[PDB]
């Protein structure tokens, strides 16, 4: 039932999901002045050298490039992290229009899109247990702008008509998510959610200063995707983002000056 329309969109996500309206609710707008710098935070500590993508699927909100996790092999740790978290997935949210696609904002501004590198920490044992846990999830999220091409993204573009619509999916090996990251790990850190239902209260979130560029044909061909079925109508899947939540008592930690 939940989705991005009118009549299913974030705002009424509260009614499936009281937790919607809880004490901290994901995404957030960043205020870089009132950010804290810490200079106790480690740098954070990308491994993507052994990852193992399996497969691209359309699950109707967005698309998913999903991984091995049942190894230690893409792992996300340092930072403001204890122990390893394991990546899962990846997926992105974006917009109609180049002005707006970010779930997190900074200073109010709006990137076009916003990437989410999903990873569960291992001493829970899988991702469906780490949810249910306040330190369960590691996102690391890094905005998008448009401008020059990014070509790591485009076996992921390219491979998306075949993902048209709602439960399809591919085969999707060898991709490398290092190809994602932009040139700065500084970042943002502070205690947040799903930013999808259900919400759940499980995510330190972890989000790049550094915005990555895509190019406009890049982020059009996610816009041609849709969040119907096959069977179905078609609804493009646009605007498939969450507003900044109030961020209420919580203090967004900074790596950086
Ligand atoms: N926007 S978010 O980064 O906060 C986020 C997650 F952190 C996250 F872990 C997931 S996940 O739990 O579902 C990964 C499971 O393999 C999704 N969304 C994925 C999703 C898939 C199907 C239906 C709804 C959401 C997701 F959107
Ligand atoms: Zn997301």
């Amino acid at each position: 039932h939940w989705g991005y329309g009118k009549h299913n969109g974030p705002e009424h996500w509260h009614k499936d999901f009281p937790i919607a309206k809880g004490e901290r609710q994901s995404p957030v707008d960043i205020d870089t002045h009132t950010a804290k710098y810490d200079p106790s935070l480690k740098p954070l500590s990308v491994s993507y050298d052994q990852a193992t993508s399996l497969r691209i699927l359309n699950n109707g909100h967005a698309f998913n490039v999903e991984f091995d996790d049942s190894q230690d092999k893409a792992v996300l740790k340092g930072g403001p992290l204890d122990g390893t978290y394991r990546l899962i997935q990846f997926h992105f949210h974006w917009g109609s229009l180049d002005g707006q696609g970010s779930e997190h904002t900074v200073d109010k501004k709006k990137y076009a899109a916003e990437l989410h590198l999903v990873h569960w920490n291992t001493k829970y044992g899988d991702f469906g247990k780490a949810v249910q846990q306040p330190d369960g999830l590691a996102v690391l999220g890094i905005f998008l702008k448009v401008g020059s091409a990014k070509p790591g993204l485009q076996k992921v573009v390219d491979v998306l008509d075949s993902i048209k619509t709602k439960g399809k999916s591919a085969d999707f090996t060898n991709f490398d998510p290092r190809g994602l990251l932009p040139e700065s790990l500084d970042y943002w850190t502070y205690p947040g959610s799903l930013t999808t239902p259900p919400l759940l209260e499980c995510v330190t979130w972890i989000v790049l200063k550094e915005p990555i560029s895509v190019s406009s044909e890049q982020v059009l061909k996610f816009r041609k995707l849709n969040f119907n079925g096959e069977g179905e109508p078609e609804e493009l899947m646009v605007d498939n983002w969450r507003p900044a939540q109030p961020l209420k008592n919580r203090q967004i930690k900074a790596s950086f000056k």
